[PDB]
């Protein structure tokens, strides 16, 4: 018997829901679209086995992050019942596109900053955001697909491919295994907001090799067709010492007040009152 917080419901069973699809694999389980047959309603259901397990779950209200349900529990195993967030990963947009406009890469990187700025000030760390953890819902807002299950407390495969490896972008520090705290969430945050500007990620090559020699040794050489502000912005962000690097002194203010950022009105956007750049194609 897992302790799965106030999210835990007693009541509810696999029986209570028709699954139609895969809709993901994860390192941590399976992501399946489903379907509630009493309410009629869509979720997505993260599926865990507890043989896998060796609080489990802190989970955290924000705008911009994905909305658990419930949870529930079986023999073998454990369910979330989450949104079902439909409007595409932000980077197969970004693929289709090649890449973003400054003020469409602006307020995907505000909506995240201002989600790990949140996340920060109750002493949370995002750890490991990558692409496929930033989704658009079908309006056109970020959702974050992480809903607070304590990874450090649940086994898995962290093999990593010679070349060609599952895109995620490791700060100097994680290489290092130093442990983990809020300033390696704004080197993601940097590394999302250049791959939405220059179309791969920062320091990449198909040798995986080669790319962490590259994040660890490599000058950071920005290509030009950006502005000034998003240049000192990305120079910031992706400082390899976390201890020079924009955030390590007072955290997302010194991402919230930067030039970069000064168009965004942060209480208009966290609460969902600028309308999107990008409408995607889906309304469900
Ligand atoms: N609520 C959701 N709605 C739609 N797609 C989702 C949802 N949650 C996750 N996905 C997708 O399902 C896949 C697996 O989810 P993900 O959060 O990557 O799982 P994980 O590997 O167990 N956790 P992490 O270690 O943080 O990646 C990803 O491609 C997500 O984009
Ligand atoms: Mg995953």
């Amino acid at each position: 018997q897992i302790n799965l917080g106030p999210s835990s419901n007693p009541h509810a069973k696999p029986s209570d829901f028709h699954f139609l699809k895969v809709i993901g694999k994860g390192s941590f389980g399976k992501v399946l679209l489903a379907r509630h047959k009493a309410e009629e309603v869509f979720y997505a259901v993260k599926v865990l086995q507890k043989k896998a397990i060796l609080v489990l779950l802190k989970n955290v209200k924000h705008p911009f992050l994905v909305g658990l349900h419930f949870s529930f529990q079986t023999a073998d195993k454990l369910y979330f019942v989450l949104d079902y967030i439909n409007g595409g990963e932000l980077f197969y947009h970004l693929q289709r596109e090649r890449c973003f406009l400054e003020p469409r890469a602006r307020f995907y990187a505000a909506e995240i900053a201002s989600a790990l700025g949140y996340l920060h000030s109750l002493n949370i760390v995002y750890r490991d955001l990558k692409p496929e953890n930033i989704l658009l819902d079908s309006q056109g807002h970020i959702v974050l697909t992480d809903f607070g299950l304590c990874k450090e407390n649940i086994e898995h495969n962290s093999t990593t491919s010679t070349f060609c490896g599952t895109p995620e972008y490791l700060a100097p520090e994680v290489l290092h295994k130093q442990p983990y705290d809020r300033t390696v969430d704004w080197w993601c945050l940097g590394a999302v907001l250049y791959e939405m500007l220059y179309g791969l990620p920062p320091f990449y090559s198909r040798n995986t090799a080669e790319m962490y020699d590259n994040i660890l040794n490599k000058p950071l050489q920005l290509k030009p067709n950006i502005t000034n502000s998003a240049r000192h912005l990305l120079e910031g962000l992706l400082q390899k010492d976390r201890t020079k690097r924009l955030g390590a002194k007072d955290d997302f203010m010194e991402i919230k007040s930067h030039v970069f950022f000064s168009l965004i009105n942060w209480d208009d956007l966290i609460n969902k009152k600028i309308t999107p750049p990008f409408n995607p194609n889906v309304s469900g």
